[PDB]
């Protein structure tokens, strides 16, 4: 028996409703039926680690569906940092991804898969008529991040200068914020935040209230 109840007890998942926890648990169990977590270079992942990884994968698609993760069959997990291709992660960053700090490698990688589900362009599958307005708000968010970096420096800035430059990277980083530290996102980028709420069919800030 996978320790699903104990798996849920991590900060990034702490604000899910009881129905959301049940729904996430089931999707994660389905994930582990359909996909392999391949721990490399002697890394050993316990059932609790595996359950938590599966849940992190499923969080961004909780309301979209597990089929949104059909662009990969396996996840490769190295102990540490260095198309239909496997998602590559490392255990050091995954452990950080359990916190509600704004960093989440799993969500980052999922965002990239949602983006390219198509070229990696910072635009996931949205209506054709919304693409211009999405790109407008994304690129404004990017310029806003560059202005910050120009003013206070890379270290003091929230986001790395790569997210200010590559729209795909921006999408992926803001997705990390969306799920892990929405207070860094909602008040700063209200228009883009609204589009992400509509795309992901989740409101992580409303969640904290309830
Ligand atoms: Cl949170």
């Amino acid at each position: 028996e996978m320790p699903w109840e104990q798996a849920l007890a991590i900060p990034v998942l702490a604000h899910l409703s009881s129905t959301e926890q049940h729904k996430l648990t089931q999707m994660a169990a389905r994930f582990l039926q359909q996909k392999r977590l391949v721990a490399l270079q002697g890394l050993e992942l316990t059932p609790l680690h595996q359950a938590r990884i599966a849940m992190l994968f499923c969080l961004p698609v909780l309301e979209l569906g597990i089929e949104w993760l059909d662009g990969f069959h396996e996840v490769l997990i190295y102990p540490a940092p260095f198309q239909q291709g496997p998602v590559v992660l490392n255990w050091l960053d995954i452990q950080d991804s359990f916190d509600a700090s704004g960093f989440n490698l799993v969500v980052h990688e999922v965002a990239h898969k949602l983006d390219t589900r198509d070229r990696a362009s910072g635009v996931p599958l949205i209506p054709l008529r919304e693409v211009a307005g999405w790109e407008h708000d994304l690129h404004a968010a990017m310029n806003n991040i560059q202005d910050e970096i120009d003013l206070v420096g890379e270290s003091a800035a929230s986001i790395d200068a790569y997210a200010a430059t590559d729209p795909a990277e921006c999408f992926a980083v803001l997705s990390e914020y969306f799920f892990s530290a929405p207070e860094l996102f909602a008040p700063r980028f209200p228009a883009l935040w609204q589009r992400f709420c509509h795309f992901y069919r989740q409101d992580p800030l409303a969640r904290r209230r309830e």
